[PDB]
């Protein structure tokens, strides 16, 4: 769905992608679109989280998670799962979970 439909996705970002301030990027890219969500690093060297927005916002988030990242990240990889419609968003604000 595109547009102003809410959108739920999960997504997971693998590479180099820890040890380049992805967390901080993500989250600053998050706010600027305006999404909710949060982002976190796993311990199998990997990036993982969740937004929550307006249809459009959050696909030009899944591009700027799969091509873009922090200046020195290295996407190799992101996958996104559980992409679902809601009426109302969970989450209040863009978090970086520690
Ligand atoms: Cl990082």
């Amino acid at each position: 769905a595109e547009g102003d439909t809410l959108i739920s996705v999960d997504y997971e970002i693998f590479g180099k992608v820890q040890g380049v301030f992805f967390r901080k990027y993500t989250q600053a890219e998050g706010k600027k679109l305006g999404l909710v969500g949060w982002v976190q690093n796993t311990d199998q060297g990997t990036v993982q989280g969740q937004l929550q927005g307006p249809a459009s916002k959050v696909r030009h988030m899944q591009e700027w998670l799969e091509t873009k990242g922090s200046p020195k990240s290295h996407i190799d990889r992101a996958s996104f799962h559980n992409e679902k419609v809601i009426v109302k968003l969970d989450y209040t604000d863009f978090q970086i979970v520690k």
